[PDB]
């Protein structure tokens, strides 16, 4: 009746010896936590990385936020820490007639389930989130000014997020193309009820999430395996929220009660995250929550060689969706390949396979396209190309490996999915455009067997 908290996700105390490699952690809780989507992590009691900073001179804009169950809000669009801190305090502290602490954690859900499902009730609240600047960095110590010797002992941590995307068993740590959004860390300020919609990662990553200070952060997740049916549970009650978008800065995200999915047989699992905890997401777990109160968090994507074959199978889905990429996969492959003798070894082995398969089906592409009367060849260097200049017309996806070009249409490419999308012109006027020939891949095949041995 009224809310019905769901199950609780995982919690895992590791000893130092399971934390200190976090890949080799998140690889052995996998088996359990992918059944649930998301997981907390309590580090070692005395694993405590400094927090400090002058909430005077730490400013950002914020962002704001309607609070109504099932409506539209898009993905991404002046106070100081302290101004935003006396409004958020304020807030809560009026709205429950209550000290902002002495608050229930359950009360505060409970409320939030109720107030999002009221069309009278027209609570705004506003938040933070923007990557790490100049004008508001990490909350984890970065190199730099002298260094205390509490903060250079965290510098290199593994957990420090700012570590965990160029560490050595992590995947987007050779990836040229400066994908911010997805190798720099995100920086959340909270505040009483500001939420974060139900989505998934870009392209079915992990994301780990840090709460360095403040009043617990309350989390929703379910497992990989329920993503379509979470999806269609609700294009069934929020179609709007499907239809095609402009590009990536246009997708349409909602807020949605876990009870309505837990009644449509879709797992989720709930967690209140405390300071100094951990979050972790896995690849195309549904998540969303809401903050207790004024807080501070520290969020980051990360690819594991667990996730490679997942991430084509993404690419592969968004092609489907018309979906715009955020880089390409197999460029990404193909960068690890011609660094493959100073990847780490079961890299390599993993990136290997992912590479047979892209080869294969980029085999079978070409023979398809060549059946249909495209003759004409040329070489490209697709990786110089800006993204928007290297999109297929048709499914928006991201070219490298190949695609087919018309002179009659100056610039613009089609993928080799969708050959009849360019143009009207015969095929025999066509040109494949392709970045290598097999005889370019399996010495880069190769290269990686022998150092994966
Ligand atoms: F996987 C690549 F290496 F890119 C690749 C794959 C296939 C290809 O052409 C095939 C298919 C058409 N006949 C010759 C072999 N050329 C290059
Ligand atoms: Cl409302
Ligand atoms: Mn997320
Ligand atoms: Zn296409
Ligand atoms: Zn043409």
């Amino acid at each position: 009746s009224m809310f019905l908290p769901p199950p609780e996700c995982p919690v895992f105390e590791p000893s130092w010896e399971e934390f200190a490699d976090p890949f080799a952690f998140i690889h052995k809780i996998r088996p359990i936590a992918e059944q649930t989507g998301i997981c907390k992590v309590r580090p070692p009691p005395d694993w405590q990385p400094p927090f400090a900073c002058d909430v005077d001179k730490l400013h950002f804009t914020p962002r704001i936020q309607r609070l109504n169950e099932l409506e539209a809000q898009t993905r991404v669009k002046d106070y100081t820490l302290r101004t935003f801190g006396e409004m958020a305090d304020a807030f809560k502290s009026d709205y429950f007639n209550m000290p902002v602490h002495m608050v229930p954690t359950e009360l505060v859900e409970k409320e939030f389930w109720r107030l999002v499902s009221t069309i009278e009730e027209d609570v705004t609240v506003e938040y933070g989130a923007d990557i790490a600047s100049k004008e508001f960095g990490s909350g984890f110590p970065v190199r730099d000014i002298k260094l205390s010797p509490e903060e250079e002992e965290y510098l290199d941590s593994g957990w420090n997020l700012n570590n965990m995307p160029v560490m050595e068993q992590s995947v987007l740590a050779h990836i040229t193309a400066d994908i911010c959004g997805m190798k720099l860390p995100w920086l959340y300020v909270g505040m009483c009820f500001s939420s974060f919609c139900w989505h998934i990662e870009d392209h079915w990553s992990y994301s780990i999430n840090y709460l360095h200070w403040g009043e617990p952060k309350t989390w929703y997740g379910v497992p990989g395996y329920a993503a379509e049916q979470l999806e269609n549970v609700m294009k069934k009650l929020a179609p709007e929220l499907f239809v095609s978008q402009p590009d990536l800065l246009h997708q349409l995200v909602t807020i949605m009660n876990p009870n309505t999915l837990m009644t449509h047989e879709v797992p989720v699992y709930r967690t209140n995250q405390c300071a100094g905890e951990f979050v972790i997401t896995f690849p195309r777990a549904y998540h969303s929550g809401f903050n207790q109160g004024f807080n501070f968090a520290e969020a980051v994507n990360f690819c594991t060689v667990d996730w490679l074959p997942l991430g084509r199978q993404c690419v592969e889905h968004y092609r489907l969706l018309h979906r715009y990429c955020v880089f390409s996969h197999d460029e990404m492959i193909c960068k690890m390949a011609s660094k493959a003798d100073v990847l780490d070894v079961v890299v390599a082995s993993t990136v290997q396979k992912d590479m047979a398969i892209m080869i294969e089906d980029e085999k079978a592409l070409r023979e398809t396209v060549r059946k249909l009367g495209v003759i004409d060849s040329e070489r490209m260097d697709f990786e110089l190309l800006p993204d928007d200049e290297r999109q297929c017309v048709k499914c928006k996806t991201t070219c490298f490996m190949s695609a087919i070009s018309c002179s009659c249409k100056p610039g613009l490419l089609v993928c080799l999915h969708h050959v009849k999308e360019l143009c009207s012109c015969p095929p025999y006027k066509y040109k494949l455009r392709y970045r290598y020939t097999l005889d370019d891949l399996y010495p880069m095949m190769n290269a990686l067997k022998l150092r994966a041995e």
